[PDB]
């Protein structure tokens, strides 16, 4: 009948008290529950926190088994997928405040379904989507102090973040200016774990806490209230950039704020920010790539599955603009996981009526669309074939900005 909230603020006990006792009488009542998780590591979680009851853990490829624990990703994939899908009564979601692209698919889904009588669910979340308050209440005071935040190194000055003594947690704009921060604070005697994707130390600087940072006691957050987020150009023919680090949602700044001040007993914890916070998210990749994936979810009656409504103002197709029909879904659904791309991307390339095996694309493109390796166009030699320099149809900054993720684009565009 209702999608439920629990405002559940920061404090490890949530998987530790409430799930069990919230799937415990799941259970009894009969009902066909769906766990999601946004993470492994919290997907893994949930398994330690689990122990003795009826449980199907799954990633996923009448008896007794009624309950299934699985990642935001694994639902969205199945649905999308020709295969069968349980028809779940129940959906509860851990950390529903995730903008992963289907994570906010797999919330409208089961939105859609609440609005449609066929279920019932639980979002359990600290900082619900809807929500901007960045400095929300929680077990022990914080001390909230907006002073000047170094974007790199720095010889003098800031006295304040070595002289402090205790652990510290620095959220900075990108992954490079990461690895300058660190540097410097090393250089400085100071500890530091640097983590993108032991024990005693003094520093953790994290691009984001989607990775790692799972029961960590600190002191101190420093937050830059900045991050890098991948962006759509609408003029062209679609592009996606990997532009510089903008200001953060407060709902996101919130977040952060919450790995500090959530045991009783340290009441002089703190929170450094420099830089406001900003709502327009619109232009984000992931609200697109989002919508492209309930679209291509099928549905009872033939409906659309509508986002869940807070997050409705960020989409401007109606629905059913990027339906894909036929072989297409297929080609899609094979460059998602097998190719392992972006899903702006895969649809790109699926729509326009390309093939899985068609690697052409990456190639026949304008002038301007030359990945640059230094600042040098790349070669890629393929099956015994050419020497072609890499010029993709569509550019989508996600596939070669990160140098790891080069290597498997020209793995990918090689064969």
């Amino acid at each position: 009948k209702q999608i439920t909230v629990l405002d559940l603020h920061p404090g490890a006990g949530k998987t530790r008290r409430i799930l069990p006792q919230i799937i415990k009488e799941a259970i009894n009542r009969r009902l066909r529950t769906a766990v999601l998780a946004p993470t492994r590591v919290v997907a893994a979680e949930m398994a330690e926190a689990l122990r003795g009851l009826p449980i199907r853990y799954q990633t996923s490829a009448n008896g007794n088994e009624i309950v299934d624990v699985m990642c935001h990703a694994t639902l969205t994939h199945r649905l999308m997928s020709p295969h069968r899908v349980p028809n779940y009564n129940l959906f509860v979601m851990d950390e529903a405040h995730f903008t992963d692209p289907a994570s906010i698919a797999a919330r409208g889904y089961i939105s859609t379904r609440v609005e449609l009588g066929e279920a019932a669910a639980i979002f359990m979340t600290a900082t619900p989507p809807g929500t901007s308050d960045p400095f929300p209440e929680s077990n022990a005071p914080i001390s909230d102090l907006q002073t000047e935040i170094p974007d790199r190194a720095w010889n003098s000055g800031y006295e304040w973040i070595t002289e402090y003594i205790g652990k510290t947690v620095w959220f900075v704009p990108s992954v490079k200016m990461g690895n300058e921060i660190a540097l410097c604070l090393q250089r400085a005697g100071k500890k530091v774990i640097q983590l993108n994707r032991n024990d005693d130390w003094d520093f953790v600087v994290t691009t984001d806490i989607s990775e790692m940072g799972a029961n960590f006691k600190a002191s101190r957050v420093i937050d830059s209230r900045k991050s890098v987020k991948p962006t759509i150009i609408t003029e062209g023919e679609g592009r996606v950039i990997l532009g510089e680090p903008s200001a953060v949602t407060a709902a996101s700044a919130a977040q952060r704020r919450g790995r500090t001040g959530r045991n009783p007993s340290q009441a002089g914890d703190e929170y450094c920010y420099g830089g406001h916070t900003n709502e327009d998210d619109s232009n984000c990749a992931h609200w697109t790539e989002a919508r492209i994936m309930l679209d291509n979810i099928n549905m009872p009656n033939g409906l659309i599955a509508q986002f869940y409504q807070p997050e409705r103002e960020k989409v401007y197709t109606m629905d059913g603009e990027y339906r894909l029909r036929g072989e297409e879904r297929k080609n899609f659904l094979e460059l998602l996981r097998t190719a392992d791309l972006p899903v702006w991307l895969a649809y790109k390339v699926a729509a326009a009526g390309v093939s899985y095996h068609d690697r052409r694309w990456c190639f026949d493109g304008p002038r301007t669309n030359t990945i640059l390796e230094d600042n040098n166009e790349v070669e890629v030699i393929t099956k015994l074939g050419e020497r072609k320099i890499l010029r993709p149809r569509w550019i989508d900054a996600r596939v070669y900005s990160d140098h790891q993720a080069l290597k498997s684009f020209k793995d990918f565009a090689s064969g």
